């Protein structure tokens, strides 16, 4: 909500109370996960060619007892320009250049954006370090088309599996449509930290990404879909994953009245693991959907199906999840 | 302050800074006990009888070090609807029920609430995990009856004095006057988790409380009083007390400049402890007063003045404590 | 931005993305360091003649993974009242007597303010449990004539380094101008705290510093200089300084266009020290500049020059940084 329009600035002060239940058995937990966001973000006009920017993205722990004040965590922080025609530059906590791609299938009521996208895993999902020049139409008119090259700096503070060394990511996206069309591909070679490297699992020199998506979003309804394929980039209980193929794919349709249903199905498939072979990451079909009162107030049911087996020789977790719940938001 | 009123969305942005010190020995210890207070809330209106609602307060640490950043903690997230005339349905980290009855009394400059009521101890005081609807004046005509029917789901990440199975509670409330009367009471059966029964005190199967409250709120004075009793829900040194009786009373006037006393008691008084037989828990006169520049600015003094003995078995606390302080809030 | 200025209360929201990054090696590290800040503040006007207030100022970290919630930290919470003519009274974490002085040069795109003042080191940065009065041009006419009497309640929870005993801290300050001139100097005698004196180094009674400033802000240029000393307050690998003395300087000019370039240096001397001798606490030059695209967009670069040795008794850190940001702030 704008609260603020007034001698060339304007801020925006947003924010969603997601009480929010999952039943189910201890896969990713169950009971409350609610939480509530709370973000600024600001416009200043310079000239009426150019234009700042700041945006900030907490997120504040609902289901904890008091006594743990383990509670807030921010998701993004950044602060940039973006001149009338050229685009924009922006730095600090921001998304990587691959989820330019793989947004197209995240959008279930809860679960997803679970396969390639790690948050805090060099660029794939949100992460820190990020300088990134978008461009956009292409500054001479190829109207569509869509450019993003980005720098991410090394991050090597934090736990093994968090860490990056100095990297790299472009995407572009085209669009057209008598109604709505777009295909979009991204590119990602970050190299690994070296205290990575003494690690059992997908041990190496660089960290490379690439993903592909097809959307379409028209006369209410939505289909999207994307591959992609990590060369030591996502995290495994032995180590880093030597190679992996995820595939998303995505089906809604909203109807007048306020009901959205969504199918979508996920699957993240590790590869060449070294000493485990190849069993799946992640498996599972969603169902679900969510009843927009309107713009403010909703309420949903998601039921993640694992479709994942059990003799899973990573040793990860079968069981269903049924999360549901009314989402406040301003 | 309602900093937003626009298109069917109220957005009151709220908050206070409680610069305050104790002066004391080391009970609830002494020394700065400062904090600040942030929380919004929308009511999004979907139609001409349904509303729709989110609220967050968080509490940030004004006493610690920046370098102690264990300094936030959120006390109310939910979200929910409440339908003209059928009353209000909610989820998120809330009051319980038995709070409807010891708020009554839980109105000094400072001390109190301090009975039966502990802090995410199962529906007690505030609490995670509660599904909650309250009907009002009753559906038809009962003007001044209040009803409050709510769920706990189980907590057991958590601490084992803060964990919780699932459980219910109820409370009513039926209002009066000529100037102003109300009698209340609640209930609450939610069975103890597992883990908390590798205990040394209060080992058992459920957890039962229940409570009783009177008051007078009128032309100007406000008294009220509340008896209460738990079975095995009040953490003790040993582990949970085996039941338990409280008691609070609360006098104060209002004078019209602006001060305002407050005289009250606290009594909490174990029974039947697992080793230790029966030593009170809490036993203190409060005397006290704020001074109410106006809405916003405010100032006071209090003082608890324990009544526990030195020879308690239980090792508690018998000193006493002078908070003084001022309020601003928005 | 004062988002709320109705019924005699004025609310004011800030805050601001420093998206930033720090080239260099590790002596106060490299990479990312972005930070948001937050703030409120209120005024309520009580009558024509008082008014109150409550400042809040968070400091939410930017660069983390978003695992490490180990994130926010408070840097002021207080809330008082003001006196036409009489003065103002506050209480709460605030800031110390002394850097009503050493703010002078602390003005630099991102190092300095480093010497004497480090934060939660008694009154000498920022600093909690402070009761404040600040009288303004005497309370008839001396006009220019500023003054602060402060009382820091004891800090004994905290870290041995970050502790303190009670104490009081005066500082004043009389401007001129045709253009714009000040002189400045203040005053701290805190006792330490005994568990403190189980210590290595700088074990005492008593822990005072003092300051003196000169400055001369006008028709752009801006420049400011302070000598400081300390006796068993400034922190050291060993254990606090016996005594030192600390020297700041600042040249700044602020061109039409909206460059502000800035000199400065900062040398902190250890003294006596019990068991190195004398090594310098602090030595290097800062060469730097902010461009301000407008009141709330703008970017840096700053320059650490380290002037330190290699050899360093203490074993502190000779190598320069480099920082790089734009800040947006609303």
């Amino acid at each position: 909500a704008e609260i603020y329009n007034k001698d060339g600035n304007k801020l925006d002060v947003y924010g969603k109370v997601k009480a929010m239940h999952y039943m189910s058995d201890n896969a990713s937990k169950d009971g409350d996960q609610s939480y509530i966001r709370f973000g600024f973000k600001g416009e200043t006009q310079i000239n009426d060619q150019l234009t700042g920017y700041g945006r900030w993205e907490a997120e504040f722990a609902g289901n904890k007892a008091e006594s743990d004040t383990a509670q807030q965590k921010t998701r993004l922080a950044f602060a940039g320009l973006k001149y009338k025609d050229l685009g924009s530059f922006d730095y600090g906590r921001n998304l990587g250049a691959l989820y330019d791609v793989e947004a197209w299938t995240d959008m279930f009521p809860e679960f997803g954006g679970d396969s390639s996208a790690q948050t805090d895993n060099f660029m794939t999902k949100r992460a820190s370090g990020l300088a990134t020049y978008r461009n956009t139409d292409f500054f001479g008119v190829i109207d569509g088309l869509n450019l993003t090259l980005q720098y991410q700096g090394k991050n090597e503070n934090r736990d093994v599996k968090k860490q990056n060394g100095d990297g790299f990511g472009t995407s572009l996206t085209y669009d057209f449509g008598g109604s709505d069309f777009a295909i979009s591909g991204a590119y990602t070679n970050s190299d690994r930290t070296n205290e990575q490297n003494l690690q059992s699992r997908g041990t190496g020199k660089r960290a490379e990404a690439w993903a592909t998506g097809l959307k379409y979003d028209a006369n209410n309804i939505y289909l999207a879909t994307f591959y992609s394929e990590t060369r030591k980039m996502t995290p495994i209980t032995g180590g880093f994953a030597n190679k992996t193929q995820n595939f998303e794919a995505v089906a809604q349709y909203q109807f007048d009245f306020g009901l959205r249903p969504s199918l979508g199905y996920v699957l993240s498939k590790g590869k060449d693991i070294e000493g485990i072979g190849d069993e799946d990451l992640v498996n599972y079909i969603d169902v679900g959907a969510t009843y927009y009162f309107n713009k403010n107030m909703s309420a949903f049911v998601d039921y993640k199906i694992n479709q994942l087996d059990s003799d899973n020789k990573l040793n990860i977790n079968n069981d269903d999840i049924v999360a549901v719940g009314m989402t406040y938001q301003f």
